[PDB]
């Protein structure tokens, strides 16, 4: 029996882990895994996909968080309970800023705060903050592979105007990111995000593959 | 379109099923379609696994929903673009009031709405009521197969452990608004929690489609005594049952 | 003294009934007792005139709610304290939906929650849900008369667009659905909803009558 | 227009009244009437019973607006399109200060709105405010016949159980965001709770017609000695001579 | 050391004043001063500059609240701490009603609550209502000098539609009435209102000067 | 516009200052502008004093934004349409969490809203973030003079009593809604309350200019030592140091 109702883990599995980063499926899962040491398939259990591997001869998780806020906040309070104290997310997004390029990369200092699952965890007026650390770990990573980075404000909400958050200045839209950054920031869990712009309505498997160095990279600066 | 995104479905591949059980776990697919005639596999993408099947003739579609809102909200659009016009929810779950047991079923009338998803397809005030057809359906095979049935509100919760006011958890800890509120819906008549009501009923009540939703009690929070185990495995098979003879009649 | 603050009754004047039939007014209610048994008039106190009569040998009450959610909650509530633990609600309206003609029955299922009196009793999340039993009765005894009858959502308001809920499925509305399916499917009691359709802006006492009839039908299924 | 549904009136009816006193029970009406001079009634439909009297040479009306918002809503919107511009509420309540006794006489600047029908007049932010006029006449009147006068905020709830907490029902409980919200009120000095001020006083704020409120108290639920069930009919009875006199000074 | 946290006050101070004239400003509050007796400056820390005078007699307090409902709150809160019980706010608006003339006086009998202040002392439902005394007192006052006086309802936000406040009858919009008024009729502390009207977008010194006189003979009337 | 109406400045005062660092008192302007070269005064009215500067030979502007969110967005607007792009705030305050010291230095990520200024540049669901560049400058800033500094989550209240929750007041209570809240925000990670960075950080947030924020901390209302009324004007002293480091960082 795990010792978690969703991940189908124990907490002798991620053998002192404390950091782990969460994609949204397992396909991205194993290619993260991939980068590192020592890549050990742990679990997979329906949206939940967890592999364990090693970074500079520290264990890190790996794990998939399934579509959107409720999936996300399962995987994150179970990794939690498992040990995990640094979450750093990654994806694939589209930008909604003219200047903003495909290929570039967006790390996102807190999110709009568009979901349901954020509010379980915290009033609309507290922020979903990411953390600094692992935000600077981020950019520094990002940077030191070259790329391109902006670093802002992300839209997140529950649906798969347009122009009102654009004028606000935020980057780009996904799904996950409002309960993560909020649940982190509430409960003393640092939380950073990252995405590989790979469309731009205002080359491509290359700038997912860039995005998933650039985690790890922060990774290595985060343990 | 003639194809979706994320089933990786095409039209014709539903034979002109307008019906569709959807389970939540990719995993109780094929068991559910198996339990029909000329069961066959259609396409497994993510947590989308669809089969497809023949009930007394007529072509009918199991597809799970993966877990969550915007999951489901995505799984129904998509079948909703290719002909579906009828869901039946199929789901395990725990209860949350004293006098339900495990083994028992519950038949949801309508959902408290603590999620996001839903709100995109109509404000807060609009219920999240199941269709009459559908309930009726489903009610009536739990009584044909002997269950003892409860039917009434459910609440559909973004989270599992906040929004269900779970403390055994990291932080030991539940926001404001959610503080005491699992007293409240019990005190209220609530039959239970789960996660992906809210946004399938208030979908299809608003976009003029049928949605139905039928679950076997596998625990109980409120009860001392621990799930047989054994009843377990039994309540799903039992779930099983009904939603498939519930579809016999809503052909 | 009665034994409540408002109905001028006491819990003897019910001889022991469960069941209460609550039109709107005065008028409605002696069309309703007229049709059963042994009618008696028990009490009238501004907007609240309550019958007494009885179905198969048992008694039921039928009893005015008045105007709006408000005068409902009194009534609801009042009769709850003497007793009932049923309550049908029989009205006309007019519908909203093109396939919806003047003479058809409309079971509502559960109403869209635009009132302020339903928000006394539960967060506007919980919603206002018709009981399964009830319904059943209502459309079981629409059939037994061969009315035609449409089975869905109603909207209610303080209000003596349009088109919005008219996309979303809404069949009619009405001013007192929202409190009385609130205030019962949160507190253990059993409501279910008939009206007949007088008018369609998108023949008339006869459809109010075959209303009546109706709620009078089911309400012996339910006891 | 020139009748309306409702009361059953028309323009014509009125003789040119611009003011009305307004009770909530029809059975009240003409009592308040015949305390002025060619008391008339003119309608009487449901719960709206209106009578027309002379103040001074001045065509007057009663007129009742039963319970709850809604109701009143129909009946100041209807008097207002036949040329009311005037409406002065009377009632009898119970108090939740203290310091206020049975015989006293409450005169209410403003409410706080726990109701629905105020909404679609103007939005929450919008202060349910007695006009200056109306409240001035009422204050001036009470000390006129020696009352002893409280000048404050009154609550308006749609309900008379759960809103003003009341625990002595079926259930027994309140709703969460009502549990508490009685003492709250209290030690923010509103005077009392009644039902229908909120609609009626942003009806007329934002339409620019003049309200005002007064009431007697008849009961107390802090104070433990019950009502003199003497001094309660005397209280109705003085609470009338004070709208009556109230309105002569409006005319 | 004073007995408050911002005004830099001591109870001594006041020597048993209980009744503020609160302006926004130092150059406003100078001049109400000098308007009575024995006027003298007794503090000045930030928005914060009080001093104390005479009418008829007894020690008044002058004091300016800043700009919005959060300074109002601070001074309003420390000068009740000091002893103050009526507080009577005077200033200069812009009116949005075409009958309303410039050198009318405005006397609020409650604010549309707009702000965010005025929410940390009561829910939206509350009313921001004007003390009766302090209205009449006002309207008294300005009647003594001839004023031309309307009284109603003042709209009050943080931001420094016109046409729908317009058509709900507001007379004028300001900053810190919401915070006042709610903040005063929700503490038992009597509050009132009066503004000299100097521009009316649907001559000016003296406005100001006439609304001066006006909210200090206010003042003799209520002490 | 060429000039502004409540700073009293001209765009040619600034000499092409893009960069403000704005306290909340102006008695602290002097003094902080004092640190760098050729200081000057340029204005002064009301509690908006703002001084020109050089560091590096670039024009650099201090100006006061006086107390709370209203006072703060006039302030800001103004300097913003005579050319400033980024803004760092410095303050003093008061921390709310125990393992946090007098003498300590806070470095603001984002703001909890909990005021009505912000909401008119943006919707609650907007984070009070404040741009990655300036908490970059100022944490390097506070580390090179070898400050203790905490970086994360502060609390902006529309007012300093009832929204932090202080019962040392008049009434003794605080509403409903605020009941409590102060515990929240505690175990939330939230590390003290002050009043003007919700409608800073959304502003510039919201408008593509770039604002920081650092402050000193000099009380501790969790803790019962009291502030040794010495370490507090030295922190107030160290703030400055570090905010006009972090200048130098982002000219």
């Amino acid at each position: 029996k795990s010792d978690v109702f969703h991940l189908g883990l124990t907490k002798n599995d991620l053998q002192g882990a404390t950091l782990a980063i969460v994609p949204g499926d397992p396909d991205r899962v194993e290619k993260i895994a991939a980068l590192m040491d020592k890549p050990v398939k742990l679990a997979s259990h329906r949206e939940f996909t967890t592999w364990r591997a090693e970074l500079d001869g520290k264990p890190v998780i790996v794990c998939s968080t399934g579509i959107g806020g409720p999936s996300t906040s399962i995987a994150v309070e179970e990794l939690a309970q498992l040990g995990i104290r640094t979450f750093l997310r990654i994806g694939t997004t589209g930008a909604i800023q003219p200047h903003i390029n495909v290929g570039d990369v967006l790390v996102t200092t807190a999110s709009v705060r568009l979901d349901g699952a954020s509010l379980h965890f915290a009033p609309l007026e507290f922020p979903a903050v990411a953390d600094f650390e692992c935000t600077t770990a981020l950019v520094e990573a990002a940077k030191s592979i070259g790329a391109t980075t902006h670093v802002g404000v992300t839209a997140s909400s529950d649906t798969f105007s347009m122009e009102e958050w654009q004028a606000m200045g935020v980057m780009n839209y996904e799904m996950e990111s409002a309960t993560l950054l909020t649940m982190c920031a509430s409960q003393g869990l640092r939380a950073g995000m990252v995405a590989g712009v790979i469309v731009n309505r205002t080359t491509m498997k290359q700038t997912e593959s860039h995005a998933v160095k650039i985690v790890v990279e922060a990774a290595r600066r985060l343990l």
